[PDB]
């Protein structure tokens, strides 16, 4: 972020001219080149070089070919870096010192699924809600309203069922210099912990279990309560068609009295463990909405632990704005999303008092935000989360799709 | 369009695409739930694209039958009131007559929105969610193809613009562009929620 942030090319677009301005004082660009290129959800389409001849302080215009213009529904990337061709005293040749992403242009998908064939088969257990679609199958707990358990062929998927999350492990500045035997109560993680969010608990109200004409239905009710009174409410609906698609879409109300939540996501534990973690979103690095201007829109594909990062004093970590495809495994979640995925949950990284003791448990652990709080920086001793990046709107909506090989 | 019967319910699903030379601008999904109580609830997603300009506004529109004397409103402010310019507004139960509902400015536009409002009472019908909303006896397309307010008619029926978002409407000049950015619909996509019931 602060190599982005201090760059010394700053870049403008209009249409398809692209204003290089120098914010050198003394020398003139002469081991710069200016690489583009236009990407379609991270498939490249076009790219070029253009030498960089600016003086200092002046602006160099650089007309981009004629960009493609494709049909298929997606979203137009340009990327601009500027690269050292050459060595200097402290850089090896092809050395990155600038880049800048603009969004060119999008096409909505308007293409409709083809219809199916099959149906989904719902039963219905004062236990439980099967649903059966060819070797998949989802169970829903009908005295806890989440859906617990998944199967593909007749291998379980899940180790915890996947439940609303409003918490996250509190981060440095989170805690401010609250202390135990010290409490500093202005602090985020005071506050949070004094309105019950990480002791709130989750309590059904309705459940609906329906069969469509090509789907099935199942719509959810739950209130988070703390001391009598109401945090949260969280009404889910739940549509598994023909083609094994599962599409959640979760509508959240948060109390205006209590403090606004750290997130407003998904959480479960996976139970398979894979090298590899792909994904069509923001950076390769970790990324939080406060902090992702140095973040790139692409397709990025890293190993589980590079989703990781090892703070000395655990915290939420890992998070990745912007996600418009996840893939783990054989599973893929599709939307509009923040996720992060790991081997620690979020209560042993708060219960974990340094890095080195932190244990690896059986699965993955899955933290898929709808949205998200920032994590402040000012400084470490009071709140610095700008009003902007806190989730005050007091209600909140989003949809995620989940499907598997196939 | 697809039509089911629930346990307790119907549900209409439709999708909608707004095109142009090619475009596509927006896509409007919509739901309609209408349980044995007689409320309908009416969720609508929709998505914009990027490249095209952030709309004034994405909301729902109708022109209802009847016509009533006073307009009652659980939301902000008695007076007209704009995302940019809410802050004098008060939250409370407010109760107009219809021709409050409408500024006479001189040159018609949009106008007489109330932001933030939670109930909306007219006539028979109630709203109920989280929306703006304005209500008169003229049209958009009226407002637009009319040069001065002398020339205004008033229509058979009530025109009613519920809108889950809305654009700000600037200030800071009249020559150029002056509506700041966390006041233009720039999210991409936009979500929002309506109950319709009756007298009942």
């Amino acid at each position: 972020e602060a190599k982005h942030q201090q760059q010394f090319f700053q870049f403008r677009l209009s249409g398809q001219t692209i204003e290089v301005t120098s914010e050198y004082l003394f020398r003139h660009s002469d081991n710069e080149l200016l690489h583009w290129m236009v990407a379609l959800d991270g498939k490249p389409l076009a790219s070029g070089e253009v030498p960089l001849d600016v003086a200092p302080q002046g602006k160099q215009l650089i007309e981009l070919p004629e960009l493609p213009q494709p049909e298929s529904a997606g979203q137009l990337w340009l990327t601009v870096r500027v690269v050292q061709p050459n060595a200097t005293a402290w850089s090896e040749a092809g050395h990155i010192s600038a880049w800048q992403q603009w969004r060119l242009a999008e096409n909505l998908s308007v293409t409709l699924p083809a219809a199916s064939h099959a149906i989904p088969h719902l039963t219905t257990s004062e236990m439980d809600f099967c649903i059966e679609l060819g070797n998949k199958r989802w169970q829903f707990n009908r005295q806890s309203g989440f859906l617990s358990q998944m199967w593909i062929g007749d291998k379980k998927q899940l180790l915890t069922p996947l439940r609303d999350q409003f918490t996250r492990a509190p981060l440095d500045n989170d805690i401010g210099v609250s202390e135990a035997t010290r409490i500093d109560p202005n602090a985020w993680v005071e506050r949070w912990k004094a309105a019950g969010h990480y002791q709130a608990e989750a309590a059904l109200l309705q459940c609906t279990a329906d069969t469509l004409a090509d789907a099935v239905l199942i719509t959810t009710a739950h209130a988070w309560q703390h001391q009598g009174k109401t945090l949260f409410i969280s009404r889910k609906t739940y549509r598994i068609d023909g083609s094994g698609q599962m599409a959640i879409t979760v509508d959240v109300e948060v109390a205006s009295d209590t403090p606004h939540p750290a997130r407003i996501g998904l959480n479960c534990q996976l139970a398979q463990v894979a090298e590899r973690v792909n994904w069509l979103g923001l950076g390769p690095q970790e990324n939080y909405p406060d902090r992702l201007t140095a973040a790139c829109f692409d397709r990025w594909d890293l190993p589980l632990s590079d989703m990781y990062t090892p703070y000395v004093f655990p915290s939420e970590n890992g998070l990745r704005c912007g996600t418009r495809e996840l893939n783990y495994g054989p599973h893929q979640w599709r939307g509009d999303f923040q996720f992060n995925i790991s081997r620690y949950s979020q209560q042993q990284l708060m219960e974990t008092s340094h890095r080195h003791l932190l244990h690896a448990e059986e699965g993955t652990w899955l933290n898929i935000d709808g949205f998200h709080m920032g994590i402040g920086g000012d400084d470490s001793w009071s709140p610095s989360v700008s009003a902007e990046f806190q989730l005050s709107a007091g209600r909140y909506h989003y949809q995620l799709v989940w499907c598997q090989k196939g």
